[PDB]
Formats: C-alpha cells, sequence, structure tokens
C-alpha cells in the first residue's frame, strides 16, 4: 500500500536517484542519507510529490516538483514486490 515519506534535504542532497519509464521509480537510495532516514527504498513508485499525485507526469516535472520547496519534500511512494506476467 502507498506510504508517506517525509525528507529533510542534506548538503548534497536528499541522496535518491529517480528514474523514469509511464512511472518513476527510486533506483537508489544512498546509505545514511536523508532518503534512507525517511525510509525510502529502492524499487519504490512516486505517486505523489507535496500532496499532488504524478502519476503520468514526465520525468522532468516530477523532479521540478521535488525540487520546489527548498529543503524538504513529502513523497507517497508504493513498493511493488508482486507482478504477474
Amino acid at each position: 500500500m502507498p506510504r508517506l515519506c517525509r525528507l529533510v534535504r542534506g548538503e548534497q542532497g536528499y541522496g535518491f536517484h529517480l528514474h523514469g519509464e509511464r512511472g518513476q521509480f527510486i533506483r537508489r537510495v544512498e546509505p545514511g542519507s536523508p532518503a534512507e532516514a525517511a525510509a525510502l527504498r529502492a524499487g519504490d513508485r512516486l505517486v505523489e510529490v507535496n500532496g499532488v499525485n504524478v502519476e503520468g507526469e514526465t520525468h522532468h516535472q516530477v523532479v521540478q516538483r521535488i525540487k520546489a520547496v527548498e529543503g524538504q519534500t513529502r513523497l507517497l511512494v508504493v513498493d511493488q514486490e508482486d507482478t504477474s506476467v
């Protein structure tokens, strides 16, 4: 089920990699980072940024939303670990 992660930026950044396919996914979370502290996980799909649904938006749009409030972001994410193929 989706869950909320509340991040406070560090000096370098948040410490995650966003990778776009369509959907945006957290491809990597840096050890010891704000992202890790917030319990963001690699593989999470990003559903909302700061309370706004981003499903359908481009990668650039979503990155802009993450940057929009200096220093903090809240990410509603869903970790999918089941897929029938």
